[PDB]
Formats: C-alpha cells, structure tokens, sequence
C-alpha cells in the first residue's frame, strides 16, 4: 500500500478496500446524520469539525481521504482515491463531482494487468467546486478558487482564480 | 422554509429534508412498480398519473419537486430541491441528469457559512431532456424542446428549440 | 422483446426488467466479491474471466449486456441496455461512465408513447474509457483505443485512437 499511495491486489489493499466497501454501505444506507458523521470518521482519513458529507457518496480506499473543517460534500460525489486526497477548510463541492486519482498508460500492453498510477489531488481552503466537475490527477485548486459546473480541471488551478469549461480555462481573478 | 421556496440549518427544513432520506432510501430500495409510485408520491410535491421516476434518484427535499402526467425520468437522477422544480407533462428526462437550484456567492466569505441561493427550473411539456445534462438555476426549458445529452443549460430554451453543447446552443427550429 | 435488440411495455420486458432490478439491488448491496461476481453473471449476458463490475451498477435488462476477459469496469457507471452492449477483453471503463443505446425522436408527437428507438454499443479489446465519459447508440470503439474522461462519443472511433472532448474527436494515433 505504500508503493501506491507515493503514486505500484495487495493483501493490506484487499482488507482496505473491503472494509471501505461495508461502511459505504453502511454510511449511505444510513438514516441519522450522527451516525453517518460517526462512521465517515471511520471511513476517512480525517472529516473535521461542522463538515458534512452527503449520501450517497463512494470512494476505493476511505482512509487517504482527508477532510477539513466546515467543509461540505453534496450527494453522489464519486472518489478514485488510490492517491492522497486532501480537501480544506470552508470547502464547498457540488454533487455529482469526481476526483481522479488513478489513471493508466496509453499503450494498451502496458494496461493489460490494470497496471494504475496515481497522483494525488489537493483543494485548498475556501474553495467553492461546482456540480458535476471532473478533477484528475496531480491537480491542486488553489485557495478561494471557484470551478464552474461540469468543468473538466487537468492543470493546477491558482488561488483567487475562477475556471470553467473543459478543459478548465481562467475565466477571470477574485484577487481584491 | 419560506425565505427559501423564495429563492435564505432550520427546524422546519431538517425535518423536511430528514423525512427525504427515509423515503428516497425507501424508493431507491423498493423492487416494486407501485410501492415506488407510492412512496414517491409521499416525496415529491406532486406525480402525475401514468408518470414514472426511475431509481435511483436522488434530491434533498422532494416537496419542492412537481412532475406533470405521462413523464418519464430515467435512472440516477440527481435534483438540488431547495426552489421549486417544475415539471410539466410528456417530458422524457434521461439518466444521470442533475437539475441545480442552488448555488453561491463567488466571495469566498460570502460562502463561509455555506450560503446558498435558489431559483427555480421549470421544464415545460413535451419536452426531451438527453441523459446527463446539467440544468442551472433560473432556468426555464421551453414547451417541445430538446436538450441533448451531456449539455450544459445555463439560460432559458425557448420553446420547438434544439439545443445542445456546453454551454448550451441552438443547434436548430422545431417550429412546423 | 425480438422488435427490441433489433433497435420496437411488454410481458417479456416487464419481467425481464423486473428480474434485473432485483438482481441490481442485491449486487449494489453485495459486501462480497464472489457472490456479486455470481449475482452479475445472473444478471448480464456474460461475464467473463478474471472480469470486475465494481458497485453500484446500473442498467435496465442485464441480459442484453456481454463483458469479455479481465475487464474492468469502475463504480457507478449507467448502461441503457434496449439494445445488445458487447464488450471485449481488457477493457478498462473509468466509474460514471454512460451508454446509452436509447433513442428519441426530435418531434415531440413522435415521443407521447415513450418510443425508444435503440442500437447496439460495442467496445472492442484493449480499449481504455476515461472516468465520466457517454457514449450514445450504435458506436463502436475500435481496439486499443482511447477515450479521454468526459468526452461524448457520437461516431464510430476507429482502432488505435486516441480520441477526447465533446463531441469526440481524434486526438492522435497509436498506431505503432
Ligand atoms: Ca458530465
Ligand atoms: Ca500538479
Ligand atoms: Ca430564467
Ligand atoms: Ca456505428
């Protein structure tokens, strides 16, 4: 597990996504927000203080996911999170939204085993992503930054910065 | 929950929204035709007669939502609620769609308390939604039109329109 | 059900519908990896070898659906199924993922009655499909192609291509 959260059907990886498979279930079959609070905080890495993730959400791994405070997560949020995912404080994503982690060579040889890299994604505090937005691999969204709905973020996002379309274009600064 | 369905964490409303959890996760969970029917007519505001929603479909307050008669809306549908959706008869909705209602402030300190504002989306009749599309605020689709799969609607479709791309554009009349 | 997987409420239909949103439900809430390999096989037309359909998974009929050799296809990914959905050996298909075999007319009078009309889908071997990405009827994905997340598949995309954005288009060969 070591060689791929540094981004290469392990037996640790096999127990880690099988136990993140049973409170998935368990989280989006839950109907009483402490107890879906309680058992995300089982699920993640970290879920701070006043944050909110909403069901159904699904994930790999659980445990690289780590998540700030006063941060909120709309439903059906889908996490390919075989490399760190860290999200901040006063975070806002829309439903719907995807995070790539994972992802494979071009030459259809060197896939044939599922062979996957992964590089990690980070948003930063007070960053508002929109519904439906993809995030892929290696990416960071910088502090106070907005992505449009439906946006498609490949390249590194600055802070202040509003982004949209796909792929992601700057479409104009929110620096005072 | 007023100041809301007017397009500004209350008892009323963590009710209303916890009474959507019981019976969406009802809905999604029920294998039978008319129990769904019937659950779903306890969810939403209003379910038109020889109308049908696919599971499993997803919103946060359900009484917010009308769909007129003989519509269809297609598997995993998601519907930010917090205005009125409008639905009116004949419409034919695709899987995957998300309709938002909500969305925020661009300033960040004007998000920190996770403030959203609503405004209603009404579909009128005869109208065909492709599958995933998204369907912003404000937004009015117009009597007899078409939304092709994956467009992004950002402002009203007039009606015997179609439209597509992202955002979305008039690709061409269906005026006789 | 014949008019049907020849691209058109029925007896048939109604229970073969019935059969697969049974099976669906048991497989998206199956914690083990044997007995949802077991249910799928139930529920597709063919499940092959060292194959994984990771939950949830949605589709309408289940039968009309063939999956070859380890292949892989991630979370979350919808499949309208009216029409046969063949896909090889070595596939890898990233979670959200659409097909859509289902069709409509433009003219709303032609789409009263819900007539679907719907083509079949076909995905050869070695074929990569990125996170999030739809592909409509009657495409077919040629072998060690391919799709880039988010893109919208339209026409046939030939063998040994790299293909990316909405609509899709060719992105560059990998052709040796
Ligand atoms: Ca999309
Ligand atoms: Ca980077
Ligand atoms: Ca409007
Ligand atoms: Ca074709």
């Amino acid at each position: 597990l070591e060689k791929m959260l540094k981004g290469h059907a392990s037996a640790e990886i096999e127990a880690l996504r099988s136990q993140a498979g049973r409170l998935k279930l368990e989280i989006n079959q839950s109907l009483d927000e402490a107890e879906r609070y309680a058992l995300q905080r089982e699920l993640f890495g970290h879920l701070g203080h006043k944050s909110c993730v909403q069901p159904p959400f699904h994930c790999e791994f659980g445990k690289t996911i780590r998540i700030g405070d006063h941060t909120f997560i709309n439903m059906n949020v889908v996490m390919l999170d075989g490399a760190p995912i860290t999200i901040g404080d006063h975070v806002l994503i829309g439903p719907s939204t995807q995070f790539y982690t994972a992802s494979h060579s071009l030459d259809y040889r060197r896939r044939q085993a599922w062979e996957t890299i992964c590089k990690p994604i980070v948003i930063e505090d007070d960053v508002w992503i929109g519904g439906n937005v993809v995030i892929n691999q290696g990416v960071t969204i910088g502090a106070r930054s907005v992505v449009a709905a439906n946006s498609v973020v490949n390249q590194d996002v600055p802070p202040d910065t509003l982004v949209g379309g796909t792929p992601a274009r700057i479409l104009r600064s929110l620096k005072d």
